[PDB]
């Protein structure tokens, strides 16, 4: 006699666990290169002669 | 959820400035001198 209906529930639809550590956070930097400088730049020279 | 545990790490140990001259010769040493005399006729014999 008049059994009601609560309304069953279920999986909303988005079952993708968003847990990858990217988090939009710019992750680790990349190998820092380099170069030399003004090494000896000798000026005058002895010039024994 | 549970095992979520990314155990990675950004690029470490890459900092230096590569490109060292790795030895570049040099401007050059100052050479030692020598007595600027000369060979000749330092003979006791003089004007004939």
């Amino acid at each position: 006699g008049a059994p009601g209906a609560p309304g069953s529930q279920g999986a909303p639809g988005l079952q993708g666990a968003p847990g990858a550590p990217g988090s939009q956070g710019a992750p680790g930097l990349q190998g820092a290169p380099g170069a030399p400088g003004s090494q000896g730049a000798p000026g005058l020279q002895g010039a024994p002669g």
